[PDB]
Formats: C-alpha cells, structure tokens, sequence
C-alpha cells in the first residue's frame, strides 16, 4: 500500500497530528520499522537519503519496501528522498518509484531556492509524486521567516515544507536549554497552510543513551528534542517528524552489547534480532507521542 | 539471472571444478557474495538455512536475489534452499522461487530417507527445481558407497552429499583434518552426478587473525585446509557449502569498529569494512575452488 507522501500527510494535516519519517539503510532497520508500524496501527514515512541510496543501491532500496508492503498491505506507505541535493537526484528517486522527494536547496538565496523547488515539483507533480523543500537551515538559536515561506509555498506549488525553527541534525542539537521558536511555527504553519516537516527531531530518549552507554559507547553532550517539544511542534503544525539518529542508537546499542557479552558469537542474527526489537521499540513508542499510532 | 542448481552444478561436474555455496541472512551478506561473483567471472550457488529464511522472510531472501540478479544480469546464479528438514519446507521454497533445495534427512535410516527424498525430488523436479540430499552423518573423524549409489538411482536426485569427515562449526577437527577421500571418489564414480561438500569453510588464517585482534574468541577452531579444499575438488565435489568463514569475516570488522571508534553509531560505517571482508573471503575462495573465470 504505496501511496503519495502527501495521502497521509494531508490526512495528518488536517486532523492534526504528526507522522514519524524513519530512515534505513537495510533490511534490518526497515524491518523493524515495518513491524512497529503494524504494532501501532500507524501510517509509515519510509525515508533514505542519498548516502543510504547510494550505499544500498536504488533498486534495492525500492524494491525492498514494495516486498515489505505486500507483506503488510494494510499500511499507508511513503517512500521518500531525504535532502535530495539535486534535480537529477529527485529525478532518479521518481523513476525508482518514490513517491515523495525532498530537494534541499536551503543553503541557496532565496530565489535559487525557489527556482530549483519548482523545477522539482514540475517533473514531480508531472509523475504522481509529492515534493517537500527547505526554508532556513538547521542550527539553532537560520531560522526561517514566515513572509518568505508564504511566498516561496505558493510560487512553487511545493506539498510540505521544512522551515527551520532551532533543530538539527545528529545527537548534539542544543548546547543551551532546549529552545525552538514554535511562533514563527504558528505563523508559518497560518500562512501557508500545507503539512510542515520537522527535521532533526530525534529525541534521544534516557533509555535509548543509557542502552548505549551501558555498552561502551559514548554519547558526551548529546541532547535530542525533548518528548515535550516534539508533541508541543505537533500542536504547531509539524505533521511530519524526521527520526533517524534515534534509531541507529538503538540498534547500534544492542550490537555493542552482544559484542562485548560474548566474544564467541559471530551468529548476524544474535546481532540483529535484539537491535531490531531495540529500534522497533523506538519507533512504536514514537508513533504514540506524536499520534500517529491507531491512524490506520 | 536464476537458474537451475544443476545447470549450474552439471557443467562444475563435467568440467572438474568446484562452485562455493554462500549463505546469506540479509542486504549485506548477499550483497558482498555477488561483488564478488562479479569481480571474479563466478557463477553463483546463493544459500539461506531454514533459520535464515525465518528471520529474513522467504518473500524478502527471493526477493532481494532477483533484484541482485538484475544488477548483475550476466552471472548465474542458483538459489538453494540449505538445510530443509520437511517435504513442506522444501515446497514452500519451490513455489517461494527457489531453482534449488536440499532436504536434508540424513538422520534418518536408509529407507526413510530415500522415501522422503524421492518425494522431495518428484514436487521439486515437476516444478523445474533441483534437489540435494544427505547421506551419512557430518561428524569429526561417513557414507557407504555402494548405497549412495542406489540411494541416487533411486532417488533421482540430481547431487548429493557424501559425509566424509566435515562438520559445521569453526571447530571442525579436534586434531589434525582428515577426510576420506576413497569414500568420495569412489561415490562419485558409483554415482556420477554433482557431489556436495557441506562443513566446507577454511577459517583462513588472516580471518581468525581478524576476528581475534578485534577481541574475538576462537580458542580452538579449526576447519579444511585449503589443501583438502582443492583435494575435495580432484575427488569430485562440485559444490562447497561456506557459511561460518563468512560470518567470521563480517563480525570481526563489525567488532573493530565497535572497538575503535566508541561514538560511531553510522551502520554504513560498521557494515562497509564488513561487506569488503566478506567479499574478499568469497572471492579467494573462488579461485581456490576453480569457479574463477567460468562465466
Ligand atoms: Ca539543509
Ligand atoms: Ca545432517
Ligand atoms: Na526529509
Ligand atoms: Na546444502
Ligand atoms: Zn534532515
Ligand atoms: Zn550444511
């Protein structure tokens, strides 16, 4: 049950709530996202950027979701590019079968910015297929402002759009008290009136670092959104939350630990069963908080 | 593209070499094996054990081998269902896309056997696929010729595997490697079809060496010479089942990134130097077994 980036965020859009978009980079993770899925009853963004592409091959990437959609028929599914950096990027993602892009072109002046969001719409829209662009860029305190974002959604005729607002990506967003502008959220979201993407929204839950850091990792000065901001950006109207950073923890918390219990194993599967479960975890949890979960 | 475990299998057998059989659990693994076919002109036998289908799902193990088949549309590859243990096991593979299957009874007597054997070999061969069968116990330190013979003639079966002193594991002898070769090629010559080698994996030393300086643990694995290997290979052995010096290989990356870099969480990061060990191990063993260049 592939379907338009936007069938389930305009779903999210107008009721109010927010979609998690969780990234991949193999079977594993895409697994244990599929099976969270259909623990929560929860509509799926399946997101891979250009390095998990490349890393995966976009053969193997689509075709691996389109196997896990027949398994699980009865979930909405978007498949989509994070941070396209290129037109032919986009283009590539459209002819594999995604049927959600975004092209990141937020580090440009305005103007570039529009001009390349709209060319990707064009031969997106043109093929059934939903676009996300950036305004701002992602540190915090830039940020994005609202007359521009007005303006730059109804030139481009983009579907959902990333405005910045204080996060960022990786396990190291605030060296500060958390803060994020959630009035110029507000207004954003009142002028434009689309689904509003959040990204570096991974919030580095106490029990995912201290899984983490029971087995040998290192996680000094890290600090996610906390639960509060990410439901508190939902009542704003972000309807889609960017999770990766928290799930790669996870999974790579149990690695670590069965690594060092156990020197003699060299099973893959003793590996990667309890850091499935540890992501999957992750994710059910996360499609609660930000209602997702029971939306199917 | 998928083809027939025989097709494969049948010209090794005439031809005089060996074809490894890899197995797989996942992207990465199976990723690794056909980089390697590719850089070696190999043809591929691929391999998923019941317990690898389970935690894969065998919609998603057929799966990625056709998409790793049309990337690499000029290899041939077998996929091989490793260790069924039912006839219903065996079925679910054929009507899943498997083009080969091993149902494995070997426990069995004889008769029991060559009974659920014939009735593999009949589905199997009705929907175009090969089979495999056992005869003897794997087991450090063995098949009986004369009813290997009959066994085969019997059965139908198109390749068989003849115990001759192997064992899964990366402890294979408790002592020094030895195997029967007279067994084997007596077997090959009272049968005449493709024989299978299974507990095959070398556990070469520059992997346990790997494995080791990143904290591994292998006190007292041992497994077939590469001399053995290549001996198996003049007896007639014709598929070379290699699974744990694979793992062996992945894992002991895995463990040295872990160990060397405390903040690294990136997958790519733990799994790339893990794919290329992998791939490595395939490609030696490759050559070593004489599919190199036979594509
Ligand atoms: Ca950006
Ligand atoms: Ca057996
Ligand atoms: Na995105
Ligand atoms: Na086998
Ligand atoms: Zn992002
Ligand atoms: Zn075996």
């Amino acid at each position: 049950m592939l379907v338009k980036g936007n069938e389930i965020l305009l779903k999210a859009h107008k009721e109010g709530y927010g979609v998690g978009a969780f990234n991949f980079v193999n079977f594993e993770m895409l697994n244990a996202i599929f099976e969270a899925g259909n623990e929560e009853n929860s509509p799926l963004f399946i997101q891979a950027s250009e390095g998990a592409i490349k890393y995966m091959g976009i053969d193997m990437a689509v075709g691996m979701v389109k196997i896990m959609c027949e398994r699980y028929p009865h979930i909405p599914v978007a498949l989509h590019l994070d941070h396209g950096t290129t037109f032919e990027s986009c283009e590539k993602a459209v002819k594999a079968g995604f049927t959600s892009v975004m092209i990141d072109a937020s580090h440009h002046a305005f103007e570039e910015n529009l001009e390349l969001t709209s060319k990707v719409v064009k031969m997106a829209h043109n093929a059934g297929v939903s676009v996300e662009a950036e305004l701002g860029r992602l540190m915090g305190i830039v940020l994005v402002n609202p007359k521009e974002a007005e303006q730059f959604v109804k030139e481009s005729q983009v579907d959902y759009l990333a405005p910045a607002i204080g996060t960022s990506h990786g396990a190291f967003k605030f060296k500060g008290e958390p803060k994020l502008d959630f009035e110029r959220l507000q207004e954003v979201k009142r002028l434009t009136n689309i689904p509003l993407v959040l990204h570096g929204a991974s919030a580095i839950p106490d029990n995912v670092r201290k899984s983490y850091l029971d087995a040998g990792g290192d996680l000094k000065g890290s600090k996610g959104v906390p639960f509060e901001f990410l439901q508190e950006s939902v009542k704003g109207g972000i309807n889609k939350v960017n999770t990766d950073t928290d799930l790669r923890i996870a999974f790579i918390a149990e690695v670590r630990k069965v690594a060092n219990e156990d020197k003699s194993q060299f099973d893959l599967r003793k590996f990667f069963s309890p850091a499935q479960l540890a992501l999957k975890n992750v994710v059910k949890e996360r499609m609660k908080l930000l209602g997702s979960a029971n939306k199917i």
